[PDB]
């Protein structure tokens, strides 16, 4: 297991135009286009993303392409935010895995507001964090999701992928 093969479990593959759990059309290993409600914007953006004109779909390999640099936007977006970065720097691999999954599916904005969460990151009380992260609309709109990664926060392991 690793960062990749962790988002690629949990967002899947699609090589059309599909909605994401929010409702925002996507390609691909997660990829966002858009949140607006036009499918003809959610093309635009694509067609930008891939730099020719799709017909709305995509190859694996442009999928797997978009997902890496979406993979490494979350990790620059992790090391230029100043809320952020402390935890990062301050977690095992694994765990930084699980920080990179939450800005990859919430942004890096929205994982650098949930203060309290990072604190006892931080902190490494890893139960009290578990406890805490749960207490979130994430948890709540994809809860197995969440789960997963709140497990590997809990126990620096991989035990909520490597059997899936
Ligand atoms: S988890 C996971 N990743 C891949 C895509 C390799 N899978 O087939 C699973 C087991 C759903
Ligand atoms: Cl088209
Ligand atoms: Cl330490
Ligand atoms: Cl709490
Ligand atoms: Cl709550
Ligand atoms: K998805």
């Amino acid at each position: 297991m690793n960062i990749f093969e962790m988002l690629r479990c949990d967002e899947g593959l699609r090589l059309k135009i599909y909605k994401d759990t929010e409702g925002y059309y996507t390609i691909g290993i997660g990829h966002l286009l858009t949140k607006s409600p036009s499918l003809n914007a959610a093309k635009s953006e694509l067609d930008k993303a891939i730099g020719r004109n799709t017909n709305g779909v995509i190859t694996k390999d442009e999928a797997e392409k978009l997902f890496n640099q979406d993979v490494d936007a979350a990790v620059r977006g992790i090391l230029r935010n100043a809320k952020l970065k402390p935890v990062y720097d301050s977690l095992d691999a694994v765990r930084r895995a699980a920080l990179i999954n939450m800005v990859f599916q919430m942004g890096e904005t929205g994982v650098a507001g949930f203060t309290n969460s990072l604190r006892m990151l931080q902190q490494k009380r890893w139960d009290e964090a578990a406890v805490n992260l749960a207490k979130s609309r994430w948890y709540n709109q994809t809860p197995n999701r969440a789960k997963r990664v709140i497990t590997t926060f809990r126990t620096g392991t991989w035990d909520a992928y490597k059997n899936l």
